[PDB]
C-alpha cells in the first residue's frame, strides 16, 4: 500500500537498456556479432566498485578490451588468504585469456580507504567490510606507522596510493604471476584515477611516486 | 606496449572529450557517490554494465568476478559480501541486479569442472560456490548438450546467486521490511537484449518494472 | 547418581520396551530407512520422537544449540554432512526445522556480544544465524523480554530454511519437486506445535 | 502427505496423551532446563537416547550428527563445540557420554572414504575429523574385514572422540579440577544393550 | 649489517673449523637424513636444542615456533602438523619431545591474552591453539601471580600440547601400534637443567630413558 | 645406549661443560632475550643454524618447519606468521634470513606433489603455500631433471618465501621506514658453504654484508 520509492530507479534502468538497444547496439551489430565468438581482452583491469569509476569510459576502450575485477577498495588478497572471486578471475585472465598486462587502479575519495582509516568503527555496522579490509592491513599499518603527520584529504590520498602498492605486492605471491614475471612476459601497473581532475597518475618505480604517464 | 599506449591515448581522449563537457558532473561526484543500483556482473570483457543500461557515471555500484557469483553468507572471505554490504548499508542501495551473460567462460568451466583442476585450480575452487547450479543442471537437464547446455547453466547460475544473496543479514533484514528488490538478468551479447527472471512466473522474460526475481513460495517471512 | 539412573534405565529398556518390540529392532538391524530429516535444538526439554509419537527408525535427527543450519560452505561441522547423508544416501524427501519456546541459543543471540567472554564458541556459532539477529533488531526494535525471544525463535527457523536452500542437494531436489521443507515451533509449556504456512506468512496450528 | 500427516496425528496424540498426563512437569520445565548429562550420539534414526536410557524430558542435553563425532578443538565451526560449551559452561553439566552404535553408516563410509567424495562430498570432508580412527584401524586391524571391521571402527571412533574432547578448554580444565567425567558407550541396536568403555580392561563391557 | 657482518664472520669460522674437520660427516649426511628424535621447542633465541642435549648434526628433526605449540589436528594449516607427519611417516621417528622453557614470552602473552590483540594480532590468534592452557590455569591456579604463574603456564602448556598431539592420525595410530613415545620437557634457562613429565607419576622429575609423558588413566585404547 | 639415553646424558654434559663456562651469559639471558636476527630454516636434522653461523645463545630467534616456508599473509593460521610478528614487533629484530638447504625433502615432495596425498596428506596441503615455486619451476625449468631440478627448487623456494614475507603488515611497514633487511640463503650441506641472494643482481653469490634479497624493481614504495 502506498509509496515505494525504489521503483523509479528500475524503470529508469530499463529505459536506459532500451536506449542501448536502439542506439549503440543498433550501430554496432557487427562488433557484437564478432565478440559473441570469443573474448580477446589484452588488459586485466582491477578497480573499485565505486559508481564514479568507469574503466571503459576513462580509457576510451571499446567493449572486448578490458577484463575487469571490481570490489570495494580494488584489493587483491595475498595468495591463499581468501576464497572469493579475485584470485580466480586473475587466474582466468592470465592463464585462459593469455593477458600480459595487469593494472591495479585506485581512485580519489575511495570509501574503502576512508573506512580503512577508521577501521575499528566499522565493526558494528559494516562487519563484512571490516573483515575484508584485513586483506589490506599492510596498507593500514604502513600508513598509521609512517604518515601520522598527515590529516584529512592528504591522508586519504596517501592511503589510496599505498593501497595500490600493497596490491602489487600481494599479486606477486600468486603462482601464475610469479611464474610469468620470471618468464618476462607480464607487466604490472599501478594507477590512481583522480575523479575531479579527470586524470590518471601511474606509479613510476624510479621516481617512487605516482606521476602523469 | 601498444596496448598500454592505446590506453594512455585513451586517457587523453577522455580528458579532452567526455570529461571536458561534463566537468560539473565530475565536480559534483567529487563530493560523494550516490548510486541507486548494485550491479553484479561477470569480469568478461564483452560486458559493460554502464553501456548496456546507458547509465551515467555515479549510477551503478558494480561487483565483477568470473561468473557473476556471490557465495553464500559466511562461505567466503573475498570481496563480494563486503562490497554488497557497503552498497546496501553505507550507500543505502535498494535494487540489486545479478547479471549473467551468454557464452560465459565460468559457466563453460563449470560444465567441465574436473578438467579445470590442472591449469585453473583457483577457478575450480571458486566455482564451488555455485555447485548448486552444477548439481541442479547435471541432475535435471541431463538431456541437453552443447550451446543449449551452456545457456541453461548461465540462467541457473543467476538463480543460485539469488538464493545465496538471501542468506546475507543485510538482505534478509531488508526483504522482511519490504525495502529492497532483487533481479536476475541475462545479457545476450550477439542479440543485444536482456532477459529478466520473473520469480512469480518462474521464467525469464523481457524486462519490465513490475517483476523481480523472488519466488513467492520461498519468501519464508512473517507478515 | 544421575549416571546411575541412566544405567538402571538401560536395564528397564532392555527388559521392557525392547522386550515387547523385538520384531521392530530385529527389522531395524538390517538398515535405517528414515522418513524425515528432523533438525532441532539440543535443549533437554525437546524430544522429537516423543512429541511426534514416532516409532524408532522414522526420524533421522540433527541436534545442535539453536537448531541452526549454516549457509552452504560456511561451516565444516556436522550439519551439512548429516543433511547430505540424509538426502543423498537415505533418500529422505521431508525436512523439518523445529525450533522451540524459551530457547537458550536465542536468548544468547539477543545478548550476543556479552557471550564472547565465557561462551566464545557459542558466540562464533551464532554468527551463522546473524541474519536472524539483524532482522529482529532492525524490525522488532519495540518488542521486549519474552515477546522478543519468541519472535527470535520464529525468525530463526525461517533463516534456516533460507540457508537450506543454498545446499546443492536441496536446490536440485526442490527443482525436481522431490523434496519438501517445513518449519515448526514447539511450544514446550502448551505441548503444541505451530507450523509455518507460506500462504499465510505465519505459524499456525497444524 | 502421509508421512507428515502421521507426524501431525502423533502430535495430537502426544497432547491428549503424554502431555496431559505430565502437565506439571512441562510447566516446571517451562521455567528452565537443568539437564545433568551431555549425550553425543549419531543422527541414525534407529538411535533414541531418551528411549534406551528411559530418561524423562529434561534429563539429556543431546548433540546428534552423522557418526557421533566431535572435531578436535579449533578444527571446525559447526554446532558441536558450541553445544558442548553451552552444556558445560552455561548448564554446568559434569557428565559427557559419547555413544556410538552398531551398523553406523558414517563408519561404513569411513572404511570406504575415498569412494565418498563424488556423491557425498560433505560427508567425505566431515569424516576427516575422525581420520585418526581410520588410520588406526587400517594400521592395527588389517586382519578384520566386513562386519567385524565395521564394529571395531564404531568402537575406535568413540575413543577418538574422547581424545578430541580432551583438547577443548572447558573439558581440559574441568578434568584437571576433577569435576567432569567422560564416558564412551556402544549401543548395539539388535541386542538392546549398551557396552561402556572400561579404561582398566581396555574394552567395552556391560555397565552394572 | 654490522649484525650481518658478524654473522658472516661466524659462518666463515664454521666453514674453516667444524666443517673442515667433519667433511666426511657432511658427505655422509648429504645422502639422507636419519634422525630419531622429533624435537618441538620454542623459537626463543635462548633455546638451542642441539646445544642443550649435546647432539650432533643429523640427530634432531626440529619444529620451532613461539610457545612450542602444536595445534589440535585440523585446527591449523601452518607448518606444524606437516612437519610432524614427515618426521613420523617419512623418517620413521619413534620419539617426540615437546620442550618448553622458563620465562617463555608466549606464555607471558597467554596470561595477558586480550591485551595482545591490538599490537600482536597474529600472536593473539596463534595462542588460541593453547587456550586450554589458559583456561585451566585461570580456573585451577587462580591464587598465583607473577613468576609463579608464568612457571605454571610453561608446565601446563606442555601438557596441553601432548593432548593436541594425540589427536593427529599418525600419532594416535602409532601409540596404539607400539612404535611411538611422547615426552614433555621443561628447560630452565637460568639453571641449565631440564625436568621431564613422568605420566605415571603425574609430575615433572629428572629426565630418564624409562619414562614418558603419557598418563595411563587416559589411554583410551582397545586391547 | 638408546637415542633417548644419549640425549639425557647430553643434558648433563651441557650443564657441567658449556653452561658452566657461559654461566654469566645464561644469568643475563634469564632476564630477557634480545636477538637481532630472525632465522627461518628447515626442520631437517642436517641443518643447525647456530652451528653454521657460530652464533651464541641469544643471537638467533628461529622458526623451523619442513621446507622453510612462510605462507602469504592471511593464508595460514599456524605458527609462522605469529613467530615472525613476535620477533619484529615484540623483539624489534631488524634482519630476517630465509635459509633453505641442499637435498631438501620438502622440495623433493613438491616435485612429486600428487604422490604425497595418500601417505603424507598434511605435507601435501602444506606445500600449497609454496605452489608459486612449483608453478615457476614447471613452467620455466621444464628441461631439468634429477638433482639439477631439486637444486633449482630449493633456490626458487627461498625466493617465493621472500615474496610471501613482503605481504605481512609488520614487514611492509618496516621496509617503508628502511630499518629492516631480508636475506635468502642456501646452505649446501656437502660443500660446507652458503649462497646468498643478491636482489640487485638477481642471482646467488657468496654472502656479504652489503647485499640483501630485495629486488629494486619490486620495491613498490613511495619516497
Ligand atoms: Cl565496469
Ligand atoms: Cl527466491
Ligand atoms: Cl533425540
Ligand atoms: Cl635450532
Ligand atoms: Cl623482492
Ligand atoms: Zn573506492
Ligand atoms: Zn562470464
Ligand atoms: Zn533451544
Ligand atoms: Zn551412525
Ligand atoms: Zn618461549
Ligand atoms: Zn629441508
Amino acid at each position: 500500500s502506498g509509496l515505494v520509492p525504489r521503483g523509479s530507479h528500475m524503470q529508469r534502468l530499463i529505459e536506459g537498456l532500451q536506449k542501448f538497444r536502439e542506439g549503440y547496439f543498433s550501430s554496432h551489430r557487427d562488433l557484437f556479432e564478432q565478440l559473441s565468438h570469443g573474448q580477446h581482452p589484452r588488459i586485466l583491469f582491477i578497480c573499485c566498485s565505486d559508481s564514479r569509476v568507469d574503466p571503459n569510459l576513462i580509457t576510451q576502450s571499446e567493449v572486448g578490451d578490458l577484463f575487469v575485477i571490481r570490489n570495494a577498495g580494488n584489493i587483491i588478497p595475498p595468495y591463499g588468504a581468501a576464497n572469493g572471486g579475485e584470485g580466480a578471475a586473475m587466474e582466468y585472465a592470465l592463464v585462459a585469456l593469455e593477458i600480459n598486462q595487469i593494472i591495479v587502479c585506485g581512485h580519489s575519495h575511495c570509501g574503502a580507504m576512508k573506512g580503512l582509516l577508521k577501521l575499528n568503527s566499522l565493526q558494528e555496522k559494516l562487519p563484512l567490510v571490516y573483515d575484508w579490509l584485513k586483506h589490506t592491513e599492510a596498507t593500514r599499518r604502513l600508513v598509521l606507522d609512517n604518515y601520522s603527520h598527515l590529516e584529512g584529504e592528504d591522508l586519504i590520498e596517501v592511503a589510496v596510493a599505498e593501497n595500490i602498492l600493497t596490491q602489487l605486492k600481494n599479486l606477486q605471491t600468486y603462482p601464475a604471476i610469479h611464474s610469468r614475471l620470471h618468464r618476462g612476459d607480464l607487466s604490472l601497473h599501478g594507477w590512481i584515477y583522480r575523479i575531479e581532475e579527470g586524470e590518471v597518475l601511474a606509479y613510476d618505480g624510479v621516481l617512487h611516486d605516482f606521476v602523469a604517464p
